């Protein structure tokens, strides 16, 4: 069940604790959580970021709330007070409906950026390991997460119709099964100097090591690129869709105008931890991953 369809219509939406535990127990499970009906309105006065020379370097528009900080776009400070209000929207909109769903999360989601990505897809080309048509579970070289989950919220909100077309691979378990092989030890020393000289945000833990080469080698295996069971899923435009990106191998070959929301959430706090990217690579490896992890006596 890749894909899990929803009736809600709302950021506000109201929903029982049956619903809610059809969300959580299939976001864990590593579905897509499937909100057709669910649109992100924008402002008259947003109409014209609905425009690819907003950005203004090699990376996406983002907006860090924690922070109030916007980056990737240049421009009059007008333009940028109304840009941030956009993602600012999205991402408490996003962490309002994330909150009525998932009320057993808690206080435990923690928000990250938000990203606003007006350049068309199928007209992108990057090198191969920052290729997102090639199916990934999400890891970033510079950002490590010592074992938090990647939880990230999208919105299709192309006002030509166009839909946004993902493709979506298999479980986490096969994916690492199928990469086993090929993975390898950290060379010793080489994260404390990525951390020493700033090429990191923190230190790269083992895990980190491992989802890195999950990511780069399984985007460089072309048999299992074109092979791998996959399906491909247009979501509309005015649709939302809930993802652990780290989790649900995933790759985007067309679409132009989303709003995307990361949140973070420690291992312990989902329902099902065994479940986690983080517990099942530190079975597969008999050995503990993160060494700030928590210490439970019993
Ligand atoms: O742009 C998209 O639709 C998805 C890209 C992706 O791989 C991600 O956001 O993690
Ligand atoms: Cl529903
Ligand atoms: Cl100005
Ligand atoms: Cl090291
Ligand atoms: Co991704």
């Amino acid at each position: 069940q890749p894909i899990i369809q929803f009736d809600a219509e709302s950021w506000e939406a109201e929903f029982t604790q049956e619903i809610q535990d059809k969300a959580i127990e299939g976001l864990e499970s590593g579905s897509v959580l499937f909100f057709p009906k669910l649109n992100f309105p924008l402002l008259t006065e947003e109409l014209k970021f609905l425009d690819p020379t907003w950005v203004s370097g090699a990376k996406n528009i983002s907006y860090d709330p924690r922070s109030a900080t916007l980056k990737g776009v240049e421009g009059k400070s007008e333009d940028l007070r109304l840009l941030s209000g956009l993602l600012k929207r999205y991402a408490e909109k996003t962490a309002a409906f994330l909150h009525l769903l998932f009320p057993f999360y808690g206080s435990s989601l923690k928000i990250a950026r938000t990203s606003f990505r007006p350049v068309e897809i199928s007209g992108r080309a990057t090198s191969a390991r920052k290729d997102d048509t090639r199916l990934h579970v999400d890891a970033f070289p510079s950002s490590p997460t010592g074992g938090e989950r990647i939880l990230r919220v999208f919105s299709n909100i192309n006002p030509q119709g166009k839909p946004r077309s993902w493709r979506i691979g298999e479980p986490f378990q096969n994916y690492l099964n199928h990469l086993l092989p090929q993975l390898s030890p950290p060379a010793p020393g080489k994260r404390f100097l990525l951390y020493l000289f700033g090429i990191t945000k923190g230190y790269r833990s083992l895990y980190d090591h491992y989802m890195l080469e999950l990511h780069d080698k399984g985007k460089l295996d072309l048999e299992y690129q074109k092979n791998s069971p996959q399906v491909a899923f247009d979501f509309p435009a005015g649709s939302t869709w809930i993802v652990f990106t780290d989790q649900v191998l995933h790759a985007v070959d067309k679409g132009q105008f989303l709003l995307e929301q990361t949140f973070h959430l420690k291992v312990n706090a989902l329902k099902h931890p065994e479940k986690s990217p983080l517990k099942l690579l530190e079975t597969a490896l008999n050995k503990k991953l993160v060494s700030s992890e928590s210490f439970k006596l019993a």
